[PDB]
């Protein structure tokens, strides 16, 4: 079964702002997702200091970047703590209602779209480049779930009974037709170096066949 | 009773690096602490969406900056989620062993001390300016505790039975004698504007009598 939900009104506003504001510095989406993965990795790392069994679902803490030119998708995989079904539905674990409001007030006072991550809602910058986003996630305390949205005010959640991930989150960006530069190896490397050079976990850029 | 602990060896190394490396851009300490407070505020905000009683210990989410020229202290107060005694002792809730190692490897590959927060250990940059740091914290699930360290490889934890804080964390920096500029109103404002201008919670700079 696929369940369909409406975004809270503030998030629907934020998504529409991101989709419809003219803003050419779109590459910041990657740093925001990589920063989310690092946070999730910190979370499982910290919990595992008190309970080492929480790593039975996989001991390696890393981030993988997977371009696919045939599907026109960019996928960011991490082996972080993942999210429960309730986390997914509660705006992907973000404080999105209050962060959106503070963010949009900051935009009126001189802030820039690239500061979206300082308000806890950097995930939604995926819609700078993507027409649709899928989040597949597995938390130790729950089953594997897939969240999906093409904006337009709604999102879906379903169980993901295919290939298990052990533990972690996979964000699949279905890129807009004019944003395929973010599938290019040289472009991804350039962005990682500029905005995410020194982070606490290995980043592996997959190459294509 | 005051209990005395030894830092793990990696943290003692990191603290010694921060204290003994020549590095003039010391003002970044404030952004790191303010960023920690914002994270803790995000935490209580997110938990309160599922359980509004978690705000019975105080509903306002903010950050206060308190200089005191007579005591030569700078204090950052937030009403975030706070920390338990175990969190305090487990390196202040940080992943400090693994973050320190990754950080110091990053320092060898071109990173700079100001990137300390990208490795989850920004708190320890307090020792750029402070000879001693006190952390007084109150989490909903525990009693009020005071953590303290003047570096030198050890720290103390005691109960703090004086003035309750409801919920949150107070970081008291006892400034080094040559670092009193960070008590000046114009200096604090300048630093907040440069590094922490757009964040999701109000920052109030206290003035002095
Ligand atoms: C939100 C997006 C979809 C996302 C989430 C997680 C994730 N897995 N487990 C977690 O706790 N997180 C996480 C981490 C940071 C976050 C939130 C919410 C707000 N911030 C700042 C959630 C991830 O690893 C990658 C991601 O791109
Ligand atoms: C660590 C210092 C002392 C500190 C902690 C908390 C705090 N209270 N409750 C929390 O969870 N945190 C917190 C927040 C962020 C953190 C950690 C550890 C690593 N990062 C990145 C801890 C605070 O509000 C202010 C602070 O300066
Ligand atoms: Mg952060």
């Amino acid at each position: 079964e696929v369940e369909t939900f409406a975004f809270q009104a503030e998030i629907a506003q934020l998504m529409s702002l991101i989709i419809n504001t003219f803003y050419s510095n779109k590459e910041i989406f990657l740093r925001e997702l990589i920063s989310n993965s690092s946070d999730a990795l910190d979370k499982i790392r910290y919990e595992s200091l008190t309970d080492p069994s929480k790593l039975d679902s996989g001991k390696e803490l890393h981030i993988n970047l997977i371009p696919n030119k045939q599907d026109r998708t960019l996928t960011i995989v991490d082996t972080g703590i993942g999210m429960t079904k309730a986390d997914l539905i509660n705006n992907l674990g973000t404080i999105a209602k209050s962060g959106t409001k503070a963010f949009m007030e900051a935009l009126q006072a001189g802030a820039d779209i690239s500061m979206i991550g300082q308000f806890g809602v950097g995930f939604y910058s995926a819609y700078l480049v993507a027409e649709k986003v899928t989040v597949i996630t597995k938390h130790n305390d729950d089953e594997q779930y897939a969240w999906e949205s093409s904006a337009g005010g709604s999102f879906t959640v379903r169980t993901d009974t295919g290939e298990p991930m052990g533990r972690g989150t996979k964000v699949i960006l279905h890129l807009k037709e004019d944003q395929t530069e973010y599938l290019e190896e040289r472009r991804i490397k350039e962005i990682v170096k500029k905005h995410s050079q020194f982070i606490g976990y290995p980043i592996t850029l997959f190459v294509e066949k």
